[PDB]
DNA sequence: GCGGACTGCTTACCT
DNA sequence: ACAGGTAAGCAGTCCGCG
């Protein structure tokens, strides 16, 4: 099982190590014969020998093209000549690459910003996390003693947790009587034995939660101002912070550093991200929260440390369970990927499909177009036409049927052979044209992502047929990732086809697969209504809700399913329409904001305030019990009692101050912003005293008891006090509750006026 | 000028 | 930022009024 990949520079030369992890141990394989390159497209090879002459200075060193060789390559189908420049170190590149592009008889150059670690495992064909190497991991967290307004790791380290499957313990240098807890010397002392705890546990992962910009970075402060040599690594090295965009990474060589934050982020919706949040979020039990003021009183004072190091052990124990469930299915997208863990657990979708595209352009003798540089990122500033959305036919409606298509735009890209390489080929024979925008491609031969789209469908069949034919439960999940991850990887074409900062960006195929979508479901729509006996109540891009108004459950189920039977043989390759599900009765408020009751009684949300965040609990929970009132049961009239119940509880200062927290995410630098808000004032405050906010931040606030600007009286779910604050009983009446129960109750003919107490 | 209509900025949803 | 389509809060500005 190769974990990751790196290089070292021994005498000027560049050496790769490939971590591995075979048979119960973990190896270093050095490779000292992979060199480094790029590639350069020439008017006429007469030149080759005056670009072998062009030079270039790195930071005290003459660095020259070791040599060149002429090689044919593909570049998007059409096939080409280039001369691949090889160098005698990767940092060569950087320095040389801006000269030999400038050179007059060099047209461009390509796959020049590839880093090296990664250029190896995609040429040599590595696929890290193969095989069925059983990995040891080690969960860790910290707590700290912060005081406002403080500078970063100006505060000692309180305790080091650490759990793994066997133990929890907390490290700590207060006289502290529990089983768990560790007495030691001093500060200095408690860091110097987790390191030899990590040392002796040789652990193969360390599990963070937020590690990448908290933990670690807390701990190397700490380690310099006490002198300490933080050796983590296998190799014997200190750890080391890599910027990503907005954001730092922390590696630790030999070890996978397993930071669950951006992978929490990435894959669940929540009003909030923190440990106690997620931890219900995933395994369901609850976990309390100690606070800092918490923290430091009971160091302080010395009175209840015990409760404070019971959080530390918890943090470290939920990190853990949380590391083990999230691990496997994170080790498959490395797989399918052919990238690290660490790398692709960090990776937004647009670079995850770009390494994918890189290994198999690779594979097919494909040249890879380069990103674009600023002044043609500007060029793809310009939209496209999207979904096709139905103004739906609002009100309450009977025996509803949902329609949609299976992967209808990987369905068109792979069916209609959408591709860059395919587009506007100069004489085929054969062409599909995209209606409405008219681009025309190629389906004499086979397009790069509609192959490598066709291999992942395929490949995908492999793993349902091999899951079917198998027992052990492990192996079972393990390949459940697999399947669903290329669902995923292959949804994912569509979106990065338009998407500017991409190498195989082609807004002609994002147009198309669009425009075709817009031709499918619209024709289902006209079939469905004017030879068809349906009403479409909704559709909105690849889906549509219909009924047959002057019929019952087993008619407009049977007909439906009949549609299916005529349209799909009509319907070219992949494209297929499927049966969702009926529902007995469904309300559509707006586009994009609809609810629906199953057989079962089991009611669905779309879009309605139930499911926002940037809406408060008592206004979402209020909806949810409304809708049940009209949907679950016919009472349009206990819906009404509700909303009393809800108003005068509230009025009266009733509902307690957890159901009225709002949650907004600050998505930019706070100087970036050209209008504020409640939650933008909130987080200007938050960062005048010192507190972090980058983007991704999530501001939880409460509205105060006032009058103007929203924003002058919202303050911190966390600093409301009883005391002294009083919450806006008025605001969370008039501009939460009302205007959420308004837009189901507004259908029936009730105004704002007469739900109110 | 008042006060409601309107509209840009902004978020978070839907597919 | 993997895409565009969409509704709606907030806080400014606009604009109709007798
Ligand atoms: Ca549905
Ligand atoms: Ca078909």
């Amino acid at each position: 099982m190769i974990l990751d990949t790196d290089y070292i520079t021994e005498n000027g030369k560049p050496v790769i190590r490939v971590f591995k992890k075979e048979n119960g141990e973990f190896k270093i394989e050095y490779d000292r014969t992979f060199e480094p390159y790029f590639y350069a497209l020439l008017k006429d090879d007469s030149a080759i020998e005056d670009v072998k002459k062009v030079t270039a200075k790195r930071h005290g060193t003459v660095v020259k093209v070791k040599r060149a060789e002429k090689v044919q390559k593909k570049f998007l189908g059409r096939p080409i000549e280039v001369w691949k420049l090889y160098f005698n170190h990767p940092q060569d590149v950087p320095a040389i690459r801006d000269r030999i592009r400038a050179h007059p008889a060099v047209v461009d150059i390509y796959e020049y910003d590839i880093p090296f670690a990664k250029r190896y495992l995609i040429d040599k064909g590595l696929i890290p996390m193969e095989g069925d190497e059983e990995l040891t991991m080690l969960a860790f967290a910290i707590a700290t003693l912060y005081h406002e307004g403080e500078e970063f790791g100006t505060g000692p380290i309180l305790m080091i947790s650490y759990a793994d499957g066997s133990e929890a313990r907390v490290i700590t240098w207060k006289k502290i009587d529990l089983p768990y807890v560790d007495v030691v010397s001093t500060e200095k002392e408690m860091i110097k034995r987790f390191l030899r705890v990590v040392r002796e546990k040789d652990p193969d992962v360390l599990i963070t939660y937020n590690g990448d910009n908290f933990d670690f970075a807390y701990l190397k402060k700490r380690c310099e101002e006490l002198g300490i040599k933080f050796t983590l690594g296998r190799d014997g090295s200190e750890p080391k912070i890599q910027r990503m965009g907005d954001r730092f990474a922390v590696e630790v060589k030999g070890r996978i550093h397993f930071d669950l934050y951006p992978v929490i982020r990435r894959t669940i919706n929540l009003p909030t991200y923190t440990l106690e949040a997620v931890y219900e979020a995933v395994f369901g039990k609850p976990k309390e929260k100690v606070y800092a003021e918490e923290i430091a009183q009971a160091w302080e004072s010395g009175e209840g440390l015990e409760r404070v190091a019971r959080y530390s052990m918890e943090d470290a124990k939920v990190t853990y369970e949380l590391g083990r469930e999230f691990f496997p299915m994170e080790a498959q997208l490395s797989r399918l990927i052919g990238q690290s863990l660490w790398d692709v657990s960090r990776s937004s979708t647009g670079n995850l499909v770009e390494w994918f595209l890189l290994r198999k352009a690779y594979k097919r003798n494909e040249l890879a177009p380069n990103k674009p540089d600023e002044r043609e990122l500007a060029r793809r500033r310009g939209g496209y036409a999207g979904g096709y959305v139905k103004e739906p036919e609002r009100g309450l409606w009977d025996n509803i049927v949902y329609l949609d298509f299976r992967s209808l735009y990987p369905s068109i890209i792979i069916t209609h052979n959408v591709s860059p390489d395919t587009l506007n080929r100069e004489g085929c024979k054969e062409y599909d044209v995209a209606p409405e925008v008219g681009h025309k491609f190629c389906k004499d031969f086979p397009g790069f992502i509609p192959s490598l789209l066709g291999d992942l469908l395929e490949e995908r069949q492999k793993i349902k047929r091999k899951m079917k034919a198998t027992v052990d439960p492990l192996e079972k999940k393990l390949l459940d990732y697999r399947q669903r991850l290329i669902k995923i990887l292959a949804n994912s074409f569509y979106g990065y086809y338009g998407y500017a900062k991409a190498r195989w960006y082609c807004k002609e195929c994002a147009e198309s697969v669009t425009a075709w979508g817009r031709e499918y479901i619209e024709m289902v729509i006209r079939e469905l209504e004017e030879k068809f006996g349906f009403k479409v109540l909704y559709a909105d891009t690849d889906g549509l809700h219909a009924t047959i108004p002057g019929a019952d459950a087993e008619t407009v189920k049977k007909k439906a399913k009949e549609f299916l039977k005529y349209i799909n043989p009509k319907l070219p390759g992949l494209l297929e329409l499927e049966y969702e599900g009926f529902y007995v009765r469904g309300f559509f408020v707006t586009k994009k904001k609809y609810a629906v009751i199953d057989e079962e009684g089991k009611i669905t949300t779309r879009g309605l305030e139930i499911v926002r965040r940037d809406w408060s609990e008592i206004a979402k929970e209020t909806q949810a019990r409304v809708l049940e009132a009209i949907l679950k049961h016919g009472d349009v009239e206990e819906a009404v009692r509700i909303v009393k119940e809800v108003t005068e509880k509230l009025s009266k200062y009733e509902v307690p101050p957890e159901k009225l927290v709002i949650h907004e995410q600050i998505t930019r630098d706070l100087r970036d912003y050209k209008a504020t808000g409640p939650h933008v004032a909130v987080a200007k405050r938050l960062a005048a005293r010192g507190v972090k906010i980058r983007p991704g931040t999530v501001i939880s606030y409460i509205v105060l008891k006032g009058s103007g600007r929203i924003g002058d009286r919202a303050i911190p779910a966390d600093e409301f006090d009883p005391t002294k604050h009083r919450y806006d009983a008025e605001y969370y009446i008039e501009n939460q509750v009302l205007p959420a129960v308004e837009r189901i109750l507004k259908a029936f003919g009730y105004r704002k006026e007469d739900l109110r107490y």
